[PDB]
């Protein structure tokens, strides 16, 4: 409807995959070369389903800040024939607080569905389904199974992946440049 919304969907046309694990349907965000990630809750093991294809996992990393406290994201390498357009300038350096963002979500569930959730606050910790989390994004939204892994943007910056809500708002991970340093 507007520019955020088409930064929203040229990330999604171009930068993301539906991934299946054992644990569910998720929007999978593509970030450079076979290098993806999605929420640590999916529990990536040795194979992966991509858009229904059987993928074998080359690596899988569950960050954690250096507090040894989770932050939630899983970063992927996937044995797949085909680069992601590489994304990595347009991550975040620090941690920040965003104005009208876009939340983005590609599944068999919801096909093409795009929320405009409004203001992002860096809230930090969280206790995330029982566990601290740190890095959490927050906004006002009252999102639902099935949206974790979508893709929060603003107008140039991919800012966040979703990762739980608790019917009133939603939850992001940040990601930073500093994830996808090669």
């Amino acid at each position: 409807m507007g520019p955020g919304f088409d930064f929203a969907q040229a990330i999604m046309k171009k930068n993301t995959v539906i991934a299946r694990t054992e644990k569910g349907e998720f929007t999978m965000l593509g970030v450079y070369d076979r290098v993806a990630v999605i929420p640590t809750h999916a529990s990536v093991g040795e194979i992966i389903y991509i858009n229904d294809v059987e993928t074998r996992v080359l690596d899988a990393c569950a960050l954690r800040d250096l507090t040894d406290t989770n932050l939630e994201i899983t970063i992927v390498k996937l044995d797949r024939n085909q680069k992601f357009r590489d994304i990595r300038h347009f991550l975040p350096r620090c941690e920040d607080d965003y104005n009208d963002a876009v939340l983005s979500v590609h599944t068999s569930k919801f096909p093409n569905m795009y929320i405009p959730v409004g203001q992002v606050t860096n809230y930090g910790f969280l206790n995330l389904g029982g566990t601290p989390t740190h890095r959490i994004l927050m906004y006002n939204f009252p999102t639902r199974a099935g949206q974790c892994g979508g893709v929060v943007t603003t107008t140039g910056k991919v800012i966040g992946i979703h990762v739980g809500g608790n019917g009133a708002q939603g939850f992001a991970a940040m990601l930073l440049h500093s994830y996808f340093t090669d």
